[PDB]
């Protein structure tokens, strides 16, 4: 799987352990192994929500499979709160975008995972 | 909704309140709530379009429903002529992805719009 | 088509020509004339791979067609060598994204594809 976060929050603000908790956590909620989960925070950031430039996150989770209303429910909450513990980011100022990919559209180690 | 701006146009090229104009205009064009919608811009890009590194701009609207052949016609015009008159950026270099989400798939508020 | 590529290799890992390199190898690939290209990297990331801090990377290739098994199996084995020859990146630390964008759904030269 595939976690991005976009925040306007400067890096400073990104604690060391952060990779690490997401990295770990997602594996936990996706029952994916963590070998196979990918994690990308991009701190200082050119964005707004809401017209403010109050702290805020766009952020993406890839998986092949996992991925569905109850489990995307979950995923949120779990996120949500990573971000709002963390890097002191309001939930109603977080959007995530959830993609259920397809083995064959997936590339890895030289070819695609269908 | 969710609106990405990638370019290789510099930092003190954008205007200050181009945020807010893209804030705005998305809002009457998609006619949803400018409250919601959220804007990311990422300046000082190392890309190119059609092998060229004259400027150049990789764009994505995600949004749930309001996303269609003649809607997304009117954001293109929306989009580029903004792209153009702001940040002097060719329409013909640029690209716009629209994704139109199911609601369970967008996460907000530690659960999903579904 | 559009390829994106974010990597937590620095920008100066990155050799002179990659960008055109990306161009010409997509355009033979995908059977699109390079004027239709647009690539896209992304240095010096904050990110992780299985957990670790070794050389990874995160692409995304969008097109419209050009997009199944047996082709996504060809761009990935491309891919994924000009991502170890060219920035030293193992090939099972790189995942790449395929997205089959509909016409009406990519935006370009104040319209769309439709
Ligand atoms: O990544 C995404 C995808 C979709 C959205 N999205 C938010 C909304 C939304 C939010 C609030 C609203 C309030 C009134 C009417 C429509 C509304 N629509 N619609 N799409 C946000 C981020």
């Amino acid at each position: 799987p595939m976690f991005i976060v976009n925040t306007n929050v400067p890096r400073a603000s990104v604690p060391d352990g952060f990779l690490s908790e997401l990295t770990q956590q997602l594996a936990q909620a996706t029952g994916k192994p963590p070998q196979y989960i990918a994690v990308h925070v991009v701190p200082d950031q050119l964005m707004a929500f809401g017209g403010s430039s109050e702290p805020c996150a766009l952020c993406s989770l890839h998986s092949i499979g996992k991925i569905g209303g109850a489990q995307n429910r979950s995923y949120s909450k779990l996120l949500c709160g990573l971000l709002a513990e963390r890097l002191r980011i309001s939930p109603d100022r977080v959007y995530i975008n959830y993609y259920d990919m397809n083995a064959a559209n997936v590339g890895w180690n030289n070819s695609t995972f269908a």
